[PDB]
């Protein structure tokens, strides 16, 4: 006859122990008939044992910094075995919290990328990509990319397909994120793509097409940025939208006292990018609208127009600007992802 055998997932005196899974406990030739596991100062941490008696696992969420007695005995008809294990857990200089967008539940546009912001610079992007897990149905290539130190986005070659199921999974707890940096939490989001809205300006028309699934269901009169302060040509990818806001440009850099500067309270806005183009309701210019550029950026279109630019249009749907005198909206902009060339996006940035 045999005497059990105890299996442990972690060791007796181990060290910066991960704490991104559980920590369990496996008999052969036996069953296990007593486990415990206690941290530095006695408190049992919840576990549950197997029907068949052969493994136990934690079931919450074990600490950084903690010291753990392990105690399990097993019994099989060779006899028994019993073994006591102590191990502590990683001990991070640093935590930091992922934010995902877009929101969990959401339907939003066909050129909403997915988004983690953590609350601190990343120092091993591939970790933190390793750590993300995307689902997509129907499946889809996508890549990752950073914006910056604390922001990476992910999105496939071209605009989402309408009807998409995608489902965002950044299970940073325990990871070590570079630098002694760890995961806060994990956090999860789930949304979904809607319709295909693609609202195109033209500079040669100064009208804004609305397209929703190929068909017009919209033409705007606009007034873009003047030719000393121009819109930017390019795709610019839908944000936020307020019944009304207070704009001001110390917001997106510049003084309000400043020459290019302004505070301005503007109704029915919606934003395209973070550098502060918003289309949104513009009573002074309806003249203009149409005809000549007098902004500063923004797409300038009537009350009416843009408050049904508000009701009609999602976060994620797409504005295209065409055939301005301005350059080209950055592709790190923050809703200027779909500027950069595939290549360059699947290529990545981790390094
Ligand atoms: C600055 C605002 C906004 C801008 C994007 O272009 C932000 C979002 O970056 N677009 C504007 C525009 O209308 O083009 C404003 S101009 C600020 C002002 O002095 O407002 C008065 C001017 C005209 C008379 C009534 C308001």
């Amino acid at each position: 006859l045999l005497v059990p055998k105890l299996t442990a997932s972690v060791t007796d005196g181990a060290v910066g122990v991960t704490v991104d899974a559980p920590v369990s406990v496996t008999a052969a030739d036996g069953v296990l008939a007593a486990v415990t596991m206690v941290n530095d100062n006695g408190r049992p941490v919840a576990g549950r044992l197997s029907p068949d008696g052969l493994r136990w696992s934690t079931t919450e969420q074990l600490g950084y910094n903690r010291r753990y007695t392990l105690n399990a005995t097993a019994l099989g008809l060779g006899g028994a075995a019993t073994r006591q294990l102590t191990f502590q857990t990683s001990s991070p200089a640093h935590l930091t919290m992922p934010y995902v967008m877009p929101g969990d539940g959401e339907v939003v546009g066909v050129g909403e990328p997915v988004a983690i912001r953590f609350d601190e610079n990343i120092a091993d992007r591939g970790a933190a990509e390793k750590a993300i897990k995307i689902t997509t149905n129907p499946p889809v290539e996508g890549a990752f990319y950073w914006l910056n130190n604390r922001e990476v986005r992910w999105r496939p070659e071209h605009f989402w397909k309408p009807g998409t199921a995608v489902d965002v999974a950044v299970n940073t707890y325990g990871v070590d994120l570079g630098e002694g940096m760890f995961g806060e939490d994990n956090v999860q989001t789930h949304f979904t793509i809607g319709d295909e809205v693609i609202a195109t300006a033209d500079d040669n028309t100064k009208i804004l097409t609305v397209r929703v699934n190929g068909e017009v269901v919209k033409s705007m009169p606009t007034s873009m940025g003047k030719d000393s302060t121009p819109t930017a040509n390019g795709i610019y990818i839908v944000g936020s939208r307020y019944k009304h806001i207070i704009m001001d440009s110390s917001t997106y850099g510049v003084p309000v006292n400043s020459p290019n500067g302004y505070r301005t309270d503007v109704d029915w806005a919606t934003q395209i990018s973070y550098s502060g183009v918003f289309v949104h309701s513009a009573p002074w210019s309806v003249g203009a609208q149409g005809h000549t550029n007098t902004s500063h950026g923004c797409l300038n279109v009537s009350p009416s127009n843009a408050q049904w630019f508000y009701d009609h249009v999602k976060r994620g749907d797409i504005v295209e600007v065409v055939n301005t005198v301005g350059g080209t909206l950055p592709g790190i902009d923050g809703l200027g992802d779909w500027n950069i060339p595939w290549d360059q996006w699947r290529a990545g940035n981790a390094k």
